[PDB]
Formats: C-alpha cells, sequence, structure tokens
C-alpha cells in the first residue's frame, strides 16, 4: 500500500526502442505470441507479450486491468517498471509456463482467466523489478547519458 514517490526522469523514444530492439530480435517475440504475426507492433505489458492489432483488440475488451496493451512505434510514453516487463517475459517464456500448469485453453476471455494466466502477471512485476531497480534509469545495458538534472 505504498503510493511511490516520483524523483526520476521517464524513458525517451531511442532507450524505449533499445528495449524492443532486443526483444523484437528473438524470432518468438517478432511474431504475435497469439497467432504469429510478424512486426506484432502491439504489446500487452501485462503477460509481457507481442500481438497484433487484431489481437491486441481482444485483450483490450478484457480490460486495461486484465490485460493492459501499449504500442512500441507511437506509444513513447512507456514507464520504465513496464518497458522491462517485456524483456522479463517475452513470448516463448508463456507459451510454455502455461502449458507447464495445465490451461488447455485456447479462448482468450478464458485463458487468460484463468489462474495459469494470472501467475504470470504477477510473475512479470517480480522480475522487472532485478531489471528495473538495476541502475535505477540508468539502462543497466550500458551508460547511455543522464541529463543534468
Ligand atoms: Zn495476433
Amino acid at each position: 500500500g505504498s503510493s511511490g514517490s516520483s524523483g526520476m526522469g521517464d524513458p525517451s523514444k531511442q532507450d524505449i526502442l533499445t528495449i524492443f530492439k532486443r526483444l523484437r530480435s528473438v524470432p518468438t517475440n517478432k511474431v504475435c505470441f497469439d497467432c504469429g504475426a510478424k512486426n506484432p507492433s502491439w504489446a500487452s505489458i501485462t503477460y509481457g507479450v507481442f500481438l497484433c492489432i487484431d489481437c491486441s483488440g481482444s485483450h483490450r475488451s478484457l480490460g486495461v486491468h486484465l490485460s493492459f496493451i501499449r504500442s512500441t512505434e507511437l506509444d513513447s510514453n512507456w514507464s520504465w517498471f513496464q518497458l522491462r516487463c517485456m524483456q522479463v517475459g517475452g513470448n516463448a517464456s508463456a507459451s510454455s509456463f502455461f502449458h507447464q500448469h495445465g490451461c488447455s485453453t485456447n479462448d482468450t476471455n478464458a485463458k487468460y482467466n484463468s489462474r495459469a494466466a494470472q501467475l504470470y502477471r504477477e510473475k512479470i512485476k517480480s522480475l522487472a523489478s532485478q531489471a528495473t531497480r538495476k541502475h535505477g534509469t540508468d539502462l543497466w545495458l550500458d551508460s547511455s547519458g543522464p541529463s543534468s538534472g
């Protein structure tokens, strides 16, 4: 129940592109984890997966609370914590994670509304910290250049 202070600057386009350039590279990430559409702009931070304008729509219906959707080419006002969620997840990660439990469900309003799915989301939040906390904003990867102030 901690509101959370605000003493840091949001990630710029470049930085955001750097976090997506690494995830996109992957063949299982550059394809809508749902159908497999290549260059899946749409991305779901909740499950840190890649979706396509087609599928992404379904998620939006569920409710930003159930599955938040954010583009990569347009949406630039991303949150450090979020961005990571994508790196600390991946498509395959879920493709298996789910089965491991035994979802045996395809439906979007069900497969995602199932326990197996939930477990994932939470997990993403945790890991996201490992990367986020790391040198706070300073892109763990390397020193991009801290702006005076
Ligand atoms: Zn799709």
